[PDB]
């Protein structure tokens, strides 16, 4: 089964992607990131994006992580930090929604990855 199916399929996700979301909405170290980005498509392509890389689908239809995160690097001063705060936000609402250790151990494995922060932070 995979780590998709194992935390509840496309509801666990739906769910997970709009929890986390309003977290990262309301936590001051990372907000103002999303001040002039359409959440109804940000909360598509989010839902989307984990699908995939938790291995509910082979691709992902959007954006690379590098290109989509450049221009907060460039001029926004993305940074570890903010990383990690998005990484943590993501792990205690999955939390938050019981989800299981072991699943929030791969969660945090995936959101971790060097190949993952590399591109986000574009290093
Ligand atoms: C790492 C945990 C991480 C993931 C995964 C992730 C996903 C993601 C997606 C799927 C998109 C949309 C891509 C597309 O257009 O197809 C996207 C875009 C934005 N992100 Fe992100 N993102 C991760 C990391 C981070 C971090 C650390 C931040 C900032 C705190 C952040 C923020 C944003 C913002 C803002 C966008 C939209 C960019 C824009 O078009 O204006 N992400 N992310």
């Amino acid at each position: 089964s995979t780590l998709y199916e194992k935390l509840g399929g496309t509801t666990a996700v739906d769910l997970a992607v709009d929890k986390f979301y309003e977290r990262v909405l309301q936590d001051d170290r990372i907000k103002h990131f999303f001040a002039d980005v359409d959440m109804a498509k940000q909360r598509a392509h989010q839902k989307a994006f984990l699908t995939y890389a938790f291995g509910g689908t082979d691709k992902y239809d959007g954006r690379y992580m590098r290109e989509a995160h450049k221009e907060l690097v460039e001029n926004h001063g993305l940074n570890g930090e903010h990383f990690d705060a998005v990484a943590e936000d993501l792990l205690a609402t999955l939390k938050e929604m019981g989800v299981p250790e072991d699943l929030i151990a791969e969660v945090a494995a995936v959101a971790g990855a060097p190949a993952h922060k590399r591109d986000v932070l574009n290093q």
